[PDB]
C-alpha cells in the first residue's frame, strides 16, 4: 500500500515490513512520561503520521485525534476546553467530549443536526511505570503486556527514562537496535571505558541459521519477538584483523553486559543485562511519520523498597542517563541518521548485501510481517 | 486539468472549484495600489502562477510577462529601460514594446530574422479606485465592473486598503471570509471590543437552504456573487452554551454591522457595512500560486468632495487600519494556514464534513463552478 | 530515462544531451586540486550524482564508491584507515582495498562467505597541472588528453584556478559560456573597462549557418570539440539601436582577446586569449546532481622558467583572480541561475525561441549527443 508493488515484489519474505513506512497500527506505543502531562494541560503530539491530542482530567488520560471534523484544522492551534469534558474547535466552536469524542455542542449553531450524530476518533491511553501509552488502532485493546517486552512490567521493576525525535524511519532504528555486529560502532564509548565493559568487536557465528534466534511468538500474553543467540554459539572478535595483521581490539572488561538482545513488536529492544548487571534497557523505536521517530529510551531496576527507589534515581541522574543513554546511545542516533539515503527511496531494502550477523534483523522482519497487528496507510492519516 | 481525476470524481456538485488550484483565467484581479508603482519603475509580480512586469508609461500603466522569448530568463533579474517605450533583455538584449509585446530590436543582432517576427504575452491592466487591476486572460478584456463587487465603483465611494502575501490556497482565504460561523475567531478581536460592535458568536440559520443565500447569475453588468442571509429568517447566536450551560458570550456593542456578506467572482467578499456602520469592506483572495494568495483589503466610504476624502484617510490612518484590517483579520491570516495541512492533498474537498452554516459557502462553490471564465492550469503557466 | 518522451521526440538531434541532466559517464572530471588532497587524508564530493571518497596513499590518488555494499551508509560518516591499503567501514567494520574496491576483511566477523567475494565501485584518479580528475565511467579509462581542451596540458602551460559550487544543471553554465551573443551582459564589466578589452555588444552574423562554426573530431588523442567562428565573417555591434537610435555603446579597447572560443566534451570551455593576451581560460562545468555543477575555473600563462611563474601567480592573486575569475565571471554565474527556471522541469528545451548566435549553442548540442561515451542515469547512481 506504502511502497511501489515493483520493490515489494523483490522482498517477498518480509514484503509488509517493507511496506510499513509509518508502522504497525493496532498496538500500543509509548509517546511521553506521566510527569510531562498535568492536569487539564493537554499535549500535541504525532503518533503513526496522525496528529493527536492528550488531555489529564481528574488524573486520568484521554486521547483525541487533533484534527476538527469540519474544515480538518488542528484544534491544538489555539486549545478551548470550555467545560472539564470537552473541548471546543476554536474555528466554528465544533465541541467534542474527552470520553468518546462525540460532537455534543457547536456554539455557532447550537440547533445543528450534526451534533450527537458525529464521533472524533478517540484512541485508548494507559499509564504504566511512569510511560504515557497510546492504542494507535481500532476498537477494544488488547492488555499493554501483549506490546511490552518481559519484565518491563514486573510489580518491583522501577523505570527512568529518556525520550527524543529522531529524523530517521522507525525502522532504521530498530535493525540499528537489534544489530549483534553493530556494537563495532562502540568500541570507544566512555560507558565501556569507565564502566569497564566486556565488548567485543563482533562475533563469528556458529552452528547453524536456526541457532542464531529464538522466535518467542509462544508467550502467554501473546508477544511477538526474536532473541539474537550469535554468542550462545558464535567465537566473539576481541582481535580485529587486516590481511592478518591486527589493527583494533575490542575492550577486555570484567563487566558481563548484554547477555541476551531482544526484539519485540510493535518496535521494542531489551538488552539484558545493561549498562550494569543489576538492570535492563527497554527502548521503543516510536513511528511519528515516514522520516522520524521517538527514540524511548527506558532502564529498568529492580527495587524492593522506596530508599532503594531513591538510591537508583540519584544513579540514573548522575551515572546512567548521561553516561549510557546519552554517551553510549549517542552513537545509535548518527547510525541510524547515516542509513536515510539508502532507504529513502525504499530501494535499499533491494540494493542491501546482508552477511551471517543480520540473520537476527531477518528473523525479525519475517516476525514482523506475520504477527504485526496492522499496516498504517496514507489512507488512516488522510482518509 | 489540475487535480487527480479520482477526487474531481467525488465533488461532481463543483468539480471545476476544485480544479482550479491556480484560480480562474480570464477575469480582472487587483495585484497592487497606483500609488506603489512610479514612473519607469517596473515592478514584478506573480499572478496565477505567471510572473508579470508592470511599468508607469506617461501616468499609464502596461504589463508585459517576465519571461524572456529567447531562453526564458525573468528580465526583472536586471531591467534595462533604454526608451520610455521599451524594455531590453539584460541576457542578449531582445527589446520588446510595452505597448503591445512585439519584439521590436536586438542589440546582440540588429539582422535578427525574429524581429518584428515575435510577440511577448501582453496582459490589459487599469486602476480604478487607486488599485491596479490586471485582466489575467486571453482576448478582449470584460468591463472592469464585471467582476468588482457591487458599489465598489461608485462615483463617491472612497477606496483605502492594505495588501500582503498569505501562504494558503486562494479558495481557503475566500471560504474563511464568506463563512457567517468562522466569526467566532475574533469574539475577542480589539475592534469588537473597542468599537462597540454586535458581533454574535455564529451567525446561525433559519429555514431551508433555497434562501439561505441568493444567487445573483442575473447582474446587469455580468458580475456572478451569492449573499449570505442565512439569518434575516434565522439568528444570531450571543450565548455559547455546553450541556445547556452559557460557557461564553459574543459582543454587546450598539452597531448592526455584517448585515450583509457576498462573494464575487474571480473571488472579491463585500462586507456591508464593516468595520463601522457607515463603510464597507471589499477584500480579494488573489492567486499568486497553489500555496499563495495576496489578501487585498479595502474599506469603502462614500466621500462628498476632498474635504470627507481627507477626512475618511486619517481615520483610516490612526483608527480603522489597525484595529480593524489587522486586528480584526490577523485572526483570519493564521485561520486560512491552519486549513492548509487538510486540503494540501486535495483530499480536504472529499473529507470535510459540513454543517448548516456551510449552505451558502457550497452555493459560491457552485456559482464559481459555473460562471468562471476558465481554469488557470499548468499549461498556461509553462508549457 | 532521466527525461519524459512527450519532450525528448521533440528535440530530435539532441535528445541524449536533453536526457544527460547527470551529465556523461565514461569522461575525465576535474573535482579539486591537488593540494586539496594530502597523504591518508581521504576527501568525499559527490559526480554525476554519485558520493566518492577519494585518498592519497604513498603519493598516488585513488577513488572508492562513497556508500558500503552493506547497509550503503558513506564510509566519510566516519573514516577509518585502519591499514594503508584499506578503509573500514565504521558501522560493521568491511574492511575494501582502495586499488581494487575487493572485500578483503570484516573485523566483526572474520569468517564471513562474503570476504573475497565482493567489490566496492573503483574509478581512476589522475594529477595534472595541480587538478585533480576523475574518470566516472566503467572499464580502463583513456589518456586524459582525450577530455581536455588543446594547449591545458602544454609543458610550459601555467594552470592557475578557482573551484566553488554553483545552483544550476552543468548544460546552463556550458551554453552560457558558448553563447556568442551573451558578452552582453559583460557591458558594464571592470575587467573590461581598466584592461581596454574590445568587447562588442555581439556579431551581426556573416552569410552562411554553416560556417558559424567549425566542430573538431579528427583530433590525434580524441578531442571532440566547438569553435564558434561568428567574429570570423560577423559584423560586430559597437552602437546598439533601438527605433535607429543609439542607446548602447560596445567597449573600444587595443587589446584583442577571445580570438578562438572552443568547447569540448564533456564540458570544457577554451577562451583564447583570455583575460591578457599572454594568457587563456579554460574552465569545467562539472555536474554534481541535476540541480548543481563544480565552476572550475582556471588560467593558462606559459611560463618557460620560475621567476616567470612566480610572477604569474603574483599577478593572479592580486589582479586575475579578483577582476577576471571573480570579477567578470560572477554575471556568468547569476546569467547560468537566471536560466534554471525554465529549464528545470525539462520543458524549456522545447519552449525556447533560438536566434542566429545560438547556432553555436546548437552545434555543441549536437557535437555533445553523437560523441559522449555514455548518458549518467540515476540507476548509475542508485541501482
Ligand atoms: C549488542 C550489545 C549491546 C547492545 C545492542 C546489541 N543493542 C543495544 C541497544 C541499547 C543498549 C545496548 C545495546
Ligand atoms: C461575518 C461577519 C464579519 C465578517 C465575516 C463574516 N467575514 C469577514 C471578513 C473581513 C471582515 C469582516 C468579516
Ligand atoms: S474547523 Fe473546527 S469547527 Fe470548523
Ligand atoms: S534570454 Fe532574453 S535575450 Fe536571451
Ligand atoms: S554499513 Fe558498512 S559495514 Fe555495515
Ligand atoms: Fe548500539
Ligand atoms: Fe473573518
Ligand atoms: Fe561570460
Ligand atoms: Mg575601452
Amino acid at each position: 500500500a506504502n511502497v511501489d508493488e515493483a520493490i515489494l515484489k523483490r522482498v517477498k519474505g518480509w514484503a509488509p515490513y517493507v511496506d510499513a513506512k509509518l508502522g504497525f497500527r493496532n498496538h500500543w506505543y509509548p509517546v511521553m512520561f506521566s510527569k510531562e502531562i498535568n492536569e487539564g494541560e493537554p499535549k500535541t503530539l504525532k503518533l503513526l503520521g496522525e496528529n493527536l491530542l492528550v488531555n489529564r482530567i481528574d488524573g486520568k488520560l484521554y486521547c483525541l485525534k487533533d484534527r476538527c471534523l469540519h474544515r480538518g484544522v488542528q484544534l491544538s492551534v489555539k486549545v478551548e476546553c470550555k467545560t472539564k469534558s470537552t473541548i471546543t474547535c476554536w474555528y466554528h466552536a465544533w465541541t467534542y467530549r474527552w470520553e468518546d469524542g462525540v460532537l455534543c455542542d457547536i456554539l455557532t449553531n447550537p440547533t445543528s443536526a450534526q451534533i450527537g450524530r458525529q464521533k472524533l476518533k478517540t484512541y485508548p491511553v494507559q499509564e504504566a511505570k511512569g510511560c504515557v501509552f497510546i492504542y494507535l488502532g481500532d476498537g477494544d485493546p488488547p492488555p499493554l503486556a501483549r506490546d511490552t517486552p518481559p519484565n518491563f512490567l514486573d510489580d518491583d521493576m522501577e523505570i527512568l527514562g529518556k525520550n527524543q525525535i529522531i529524523k530517521s524511519n522507525w525502522r532504521l532504528a530498530v535493525e540499528n537496535g537489534f544489530d549483534p555486529s553493530h556494537i563495532y560502532i562502540h568500541k570507544d564509548s566512555i560507558l565501556v571505558k569507565d564502566n569497564d565493559l566486556a565488548l567485543p568487536l563482533g562475533f563469528a557465528p556458529g552452528g547453524d541459521r536456526k541457532q542464531q534466534t529464538r522466535v518467542v511468538d509462544d508467550d502467554v500474553v501473546g508477544r511477538k519477538g526474536v532473541y539474537d543467540l550469535i554468542g550462545e554459539h558464535g567465537v566473539p572478535v576481541f582481535e580485529g584483523t587486516i590481511g592478518g595483521e591486527v589493527v583494533r581490539e575490542g575492550a577486555y572488561g570484567e563487566k558481563i553486559v548484554a547477555n541476551d538482545i531482544s526484539i519485540w513488536l510493535p518496535g521494542v529492544l531489551k538488552v539484558n543485562p545493561f549498562p550494569n548487571p543489576d538492570m535492563m534497557q527497554f527502548e521503543w523505536y516510536v513511528p511519528i511519520d515516514e522520516n522520524t521517530h521517538y527514540y524511548f529510551q527506558t532502564l529498568g531496576k529492580p527495587c524492593a523498597n522506596d530508599e532503594e527507589r531513591k538510591k537508583y534515581e540519584q544513579e540514573f541522574e548522575s551515572k546512567w542517563k548521561p553516561m549510557a543513554l546519552e554517551g553510549f546511545n549517542n552513537d545509535d542516533i548518527w547510525a541510524r541518521e547515516a542509513m536515510v539515503d539508502f532507504y529513502a527511496d525504499d530501494k535499499g531494502w533491494v540494493n542491501e548485501i546482508l552477511f551471517e550477523s543480520d540473520e537476527a534483523i531477518v528473523a525479525w522482519r519475517k516476525l514482523a510481517s506475520e504477527h504485526n497487528q496492522g499496516i498504517q496507510t496514507q489512507a488512516h492519516v488522510s482518509g
